């Protein structure tokens, strides 16, 4: 009883007739044992092996809900004998809808899963396929449930392996008006989890999009939403915003003068207000990362110059003098990139907190 | 009743009352009235009479200097040429001020007697550089303080050009500095003509040149307070402003210098911040400037580099400055060129508004 494919089908079939809640230490040798002998598995051992889990899946486990936590730990350790990776997906893929639809009834279920999904992601390793499905079904499902706990963190984790293709995705629902609420607040909870390579946004349209929802979307609810995104992601790349400064400028000004005056999203008279809440962190970020060019705009943007300072008082009066002041022009502001090189985002956060006195 | 005069003036004396008899005012005042124009002889004689009283009668014995200065503050308006007044001023301020603590009243009305002279149809330079050299040299003090006060609040400029040549004086500056704070304190009108007096010049002189940490922090007290009452007319000084803030910024590390008094003097500079809010306040754009390229304000070597360490030890100390400050209005109003330009900002303000709004930038 050491390594034999037979012993494969009988110990497992022995064990899904009668599940533990962790695996026995004996089935893990047994898997082993299997995986070790069995060195060539797109030769033939994966495919028989797939056939086995195959019936058992469908004359077993199916349509027992229960069984559905042990055939996922079982599917774990089996995975490196499946053979071609395009079998792995199949069998994630194939599991998706089942464990979502028990997440939050059977015990350790959504732990498996998340657990086989990070393994799939952490080795070896076009996410497209895998992301759309995960957020096909997160935009419809709009205290967390652990249904919704599932979704979100197999995309989190999807997106942490592919940032630039996590945000190309994403980039589909953000165009649609029925999904770009629930687009945007996954945005910031991706941009939440840190994940790498921020900077990817500008190789991808979301970026273009976010700013396109500021300067066009008419409900306050979404233009904070794509405000609260934005002033997440500036300080992963604020070196390269200097071609988007005007546009950035031009878009506080329109927030600024929110009470007054693409698929739009129209205002809604129910829950919408009269101004925007994240706007005085939109004056700090950009105040703490190009304040020379950013007190040149609202100098230099007649009459409505003229209230574009009045109404920037309240938030002028909470800012310390900025550093920058002191060492740069509006040109070398923009154009000299020390600045960027020392610091990463954490501590350009922070170091714009730090200009706040209210 | 010119004669009659004289009789109640020569019995005053030796039988005075602390207020004078009632017969005495009403012959003066008599004598006030068919004396049309005291200038054309009447005023000289009483002047040679009332010199009289004094010499033979008065000079020694200060019990009838309080009664006499009463006769004197009566008889005033007869006394005719102005310089008959400051005669007589002059005759008796050293004799009052060695009895102003001993003789009631006597303080009182020598300087009640000079307030009377400054409300009276009206430069005093004369009456002030001898109120000065007595004060550099408490009811003497007060009677001094109070009349140099007094003296400065109707002529501001006159007080300021006498206060000046003490301050050339190493051995007077510290207490003639302290003399202009309690001058600019006292809130007198005009103080704006500091400018077209050598007096300014000086004061940035010596925050220039003198080396005790005492002097050189009473001038900038001094200048601090100065600088609201003519803030539009600064601009020609923003260069000596700066570096004298420069100077005082490395205070760790012709002209008579005041030199380092070892038993006193620190080594700091203690009213720099206040300084660095009221250049701010006035012109932060020019100032911030300054800080981000004072090459633009010192000579130097391009080819080196001790132009450039300094800037950024300029720029590392003025960090703890710089995290006291709010941003300025102006650098959503003007530039670097139309800071110095537009006076509109100092047209309609008073240097009670300039102070207030300069403390509105400061974060305690």
């Amino acid at each position: 009883s050491s390594g034999s494919s037979r012993d494969l089908f009988r110990a497992l079939n022995s064990f899904i007739q009668t599940p533990t809640l962790p695996p026995p230490a004996d089935l893990d040798a047994i898997i082993s044992s299997y995986l070790e002998r069995h060195d060539k598995p797109e030769e033939g051992s994966g495919d028989r092996l797939n056939d086995e889990l195959l019936a058992i899946w469908d004359k077993a486990v199916q349509d027992h809900p229960e069984k559905y936590a042990a055939f996922v730990a079982v599917l774990r350790q089996l995975r490196p004998g499946l053979g071609a990776p395009a079998r792995t997906f199949q069998w994630w893929d194939k599991l998706l809808d089942p464990v979502l639809d028990n997440a939050t009834r059977e015990k350790g279920l959504a732990r498996s899963f998340m657990d086989f999904t990070l393994e799939i992601l952490s080795s070896s390793e076009g996410f497209i396929p895998w992301l759309n499905r995960l957020l096909v079904r997160w935009m419809e499902l709009r205290s967390t449930d652990l249904k919704e706990q599932v979704l979100t963190d197999a995309l989190l984790a999807f997106g942490k392996k592919d940032p630039k293709g996590f945000m190309n995705a994403l980039n589909a629902f953000v165009l649609r008006r029925e999904h770009r609420n629930s687009a945007f607040s996954l945005l910031c909870a991706f941009v939440n989890s840190g994940p790498p390579h921020l900077y990817l946004i500008l190789q991808t349209p979301l970026f273009g999009n976010i700013l396109q929802s500021l300067q066009k979307d008419e409900s306050t609810f979404t233009v904070n939403l794509a405000l609260i995104a934005l002033v997440m992601l500036l300080p992963f790349f604020p070196g390269d915003i200097v071609p988007y400064l005007p546009t950035l400028f031009n878009i506080y000004a329109r927030l600024l003068f929110w009470d007054r005056d693409w698929d739009k999203v129209l205002l809604d008279p129910d829950y919408d207000g009269h101004s925007v809440p994240y706007l005085p962190e939109y004056f700090t970020i950009l105040y703490g990362l190009y304040p020379i060019n950013f007190v040149d705009y609202i100098r230099k943007p007649d009459v409505h110059a003229a209230e574009i300072r009045e109404r920037s008082e309240r938030f002028r009066k909470q800012h310390l003098l900025h550093p920058n002041f002191y060492e740069y022009t509006i040109e070398t502001e923009k154009t000299n990139i020390t600045r960027w090189l020392k610091s990463e985002a954490d501590e350009i956060i922070a170091d714009c907190m730090a200009l706040v006195v209210d």
